[PDB]
């Protein structure tokens, strides 16, 4: 079994910027979410190996997870928040299209959602 190269998280010439809205996205955004209870299955890219997934890369064409996003974060690898608030939406889609809708794993990003929602509703103005 094989998984796939994991995504982008260094690019030097990709150009970047460290901008207020995507400090907010690193120091509230993916703290508040990296933190909690059901973080776990996020935190780093599907092993469909270990996890014996054998489908999953058949099914999930851009994977997404909050350790690229943390990492891209870190790393400064973005422009702007909405390709950092995408990348955020590509992970809990990824998650609804792959999964039996009502499983435990779907329950668990809804939760993170929820969170997710409530703090970009308040994503500061640019300075
Ligand atoms: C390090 O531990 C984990 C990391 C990732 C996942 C995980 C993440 N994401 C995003 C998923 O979508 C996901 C689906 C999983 C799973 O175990 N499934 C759903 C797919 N089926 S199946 C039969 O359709 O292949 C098997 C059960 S585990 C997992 C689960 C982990 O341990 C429980």
């Amino acid at each position: 079994s094989m998984n796939p190269p994991p995504p982008e998280t260094s690019n030097p010439n990709k150009p970047k910027r460290q901008t207020n809205q995507l400090q907010y996205l690193l120091r509230v955004v993916l703290k508040t979410l990296w933190k909690h209870q059901f973080a776990w299955p996020f935190q780093q890219p599907v092993d469909a190996v270990k996890l014996n997934l054998p489908d999953y890369y058949k099914i999930i064409k851009t994977p997404m997870d909050m350790g690229t996003i943390k990492k891209r974060l870190e790393n400064n690898y973005y422009w702007n928040a909405q390709e950092c608030i995408q990348d955020f939406n590509t992970m809990f889609t990824n998650c609804y299209i792959y999964n039996k809708p009502g499983d435990d794993i779907v329950l668990m990003a809804e939760a993170l959602e929820k969170l997710f929602l409530q703090k970009i509703n308040e994503l500061p103005t640019e300075e």
